[PDB]
């Protein structure tokens, strides 16, 4: 009935238009309060971000998920700070990325599981402050550390009702794999996003799990390194695609008919130090649109191609507000 | 002139008894904050390790070294608290273990340096509480990146003055690549400490250190798995090696004439989740001493053998006091 965010609960209707995958900072546990100044500073951070979300704001979004994980060193005080200054609801998130320390990866599938049920049922850190969604990952084959994770997170979430959202090495097939973990313990497709999944032009393989039930994410939309194939570290990140290239498979979903399994998004950040120094510079210069890149580019875009307004709609608001309603498994 | 706590600068002389390698908790950046039941609860931790400082400061302790490091889940605020409630002094420490995160693992050495700089200069995250000593490790031979934080340690150990201390796989022969660092960044070897240096019986390589001026770490003293070979987690932390054993190397030091490159510690915890679960009670069924080991049983064990109460006295008091006391080089 509601849906948990950093500033409270809120009801679904209240969720409107919703990015389903970013992050205020792409970081690491502990890194923004011991080192601030890598940012400028935090305070800097927090206008940027605060610049970046009104901006959205003003193109129609009402909500964005930020789907950093403890280990992408999540600070949900930030996020709240953000979210009351903004204006806009953020949906924080428990699960694990892959960069996890040596005390989570030491710990069994029962232990994970009681700390994603923590961050969900009882809060992050002492905020009292719940998450809304398990974020999960693997970049190619799982290891067997992350086969764990899936697990646990299928069982948060077969627990709990929340939905369940992942990164993949697209271009690999993750989600082949993930899937079948997953339905192993018994979780829903319906509860589960595969995200990433513009970054391959296989449509076969985006079909197949889409015909299962699982909802895709296409949330790398603006990511595209053209113009900067002069800079090995953009050109490995953002990849050679063009942004029109990756639009275009939300259509042939659309055209396919599993307009009510798309999630898009712009996996968009405000501070990135888990990467090469600088990168959110170039990352700016590329779409200084930032999150406002959906609504404000691909929409019409999409519109142009022939897809109706109210298929866009259906995508941007009544898709978001069915996954993330927590959902118990009858 | 003065040594930073984390209650403050204090004077050289009110060091008095130190152990230098020790930790209130062994943990990851920002895993205390986010899952604190791992420990019972943070109140837990925080009074076992009450109650562990004051029964070493029963036994003479004044002083202890935490030489956890951002990695090792450092929590300056705990050790605040826990330092003034059993009146020992701590000092904290910065540098880079061996669980770096992306975010810390992907700097440059220049960057680096700014981070141990600030952490020493400037405070700890926003406590205003500075670092008194840089801490380094490498398990064998030393990764690039690893190089890159030998460099900046002995960086900003230049600039400060301020000591560096090291984790080592002994047996390994580390101290001898470590050294080799230090000095081509022209760091002078009185200012570093090879720690872990019990871990082996090679006589041969720990003289060779300290002739060149090393301080060596005798700091595994209580490690040892004997009467539990049955437990394999344990013996390989731990080795099989006796505690007579190693204590007898800080003698064969002593009468190789090095009595003032000599430090002794525990490396004791009160929490480590770093491992597996459940490894602290084992570790205290092993030592119920914890950091009252050295004093009320290596010192007497040591007197028993022929050591001299002055000599040993020199070890726990002046020797620290050297090494600690921040020294800029001519
Ligand atoms: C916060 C996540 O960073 P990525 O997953 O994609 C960046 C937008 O890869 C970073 C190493
Ligand atoms: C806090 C450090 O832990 P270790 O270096 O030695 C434990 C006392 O190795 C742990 C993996
Ligand atoms: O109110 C703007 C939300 C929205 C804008 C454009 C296309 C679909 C949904
Ligand atoms: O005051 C006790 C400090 C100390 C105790 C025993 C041996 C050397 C030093
Ligand atoms: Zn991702
Ligand atoms: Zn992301
Ligand atoms: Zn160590
Ligand atoms: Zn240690």
């Amino acid at each position: 009935d509601r849906i948990n965010t950093v500033r409270g609960p809120i009801t679904i209707s209240e969720a409107g238009f919703t990015l389903t995958h970013e992050h205020i900072c792409g970081s690491s546990a502990g890194f923004l309060r011991a080192w601030p100044e890598f940012f400028g500073s935090r305070k800097a951070l927090a206008e940027k971000a605060v610049r970046g979300l009104r901006r959205a704001r003003a193109a129609g979004v009402r909500t964005i998920v930020d789907v950093s994980t403890f280990d992408i060193g999540r600070d949900v005080s930030l996020l709240a700070e953000v979210s009351r200054a903004a204006d806009v609801h953020i949906v924080a998130a428990t699960g694990l990325w892959f960069d996890p320390p040596l005390s989570m990866r030491l710990r069994s599938v029962e232990e994970l599981t009681q700390f994603f049920l923590r961050e969900i049922q009882y809060g992050i850190e002492d905020t009292g402050i719940r998450a809304g969604i398990i974020k999960v990952a693997t970049t190619g084959k799982a290891t067997p550390f992350q086969e764990l994770v899936l697990k646990a997170a299928a069982r948060a979430s077969l627990a709990t009702g929340v939905p369940v959202t992942t990164h993949t090495a697209a271009s690999q097939r993750d989600g082949e794999q993930q899937a079948a973990i997953f339905e192993s313990e018994g979780l829903s497709p319906s509860r589960v996003c595969i995200g990433h999944s513009d970054d391959t032009d296989d449509l076969s393989y985006l079909t197949a799990l889409a015909a299962r039930g699982y909802l895709i994410g296409l949330d790398h939309i603006p990511h595209s390194a053209i113009g900067l194939e002069d800079n090995a570290s953009a050109s490995a990140l953002l990849g050679i695609r063009s942004w029109q290239t990756r639009a275009l498979l939300i259509k042939a979903l659309i055209d396919q008919g599993y307009m009510k399994q798309i999630l898009v998004s712009n996996d968009w950040l405000f501070g990135f130090s888990s990467y090469v120094t600088n990168i959110m510079d170039v990352m700016d210069r590329v779409n200084p649109d930032g999150m406002a890149f959906i609504p404000l580019r691909v929409i019409p875009f999409l519109r142009e191609k022939g897809v109706p307004q109210e298929t866009l709609a259906g995508i941007t608001v009544t898709n978001p507000a069915r996954f993330l309603s927590p959902t118990l498994r009858a």
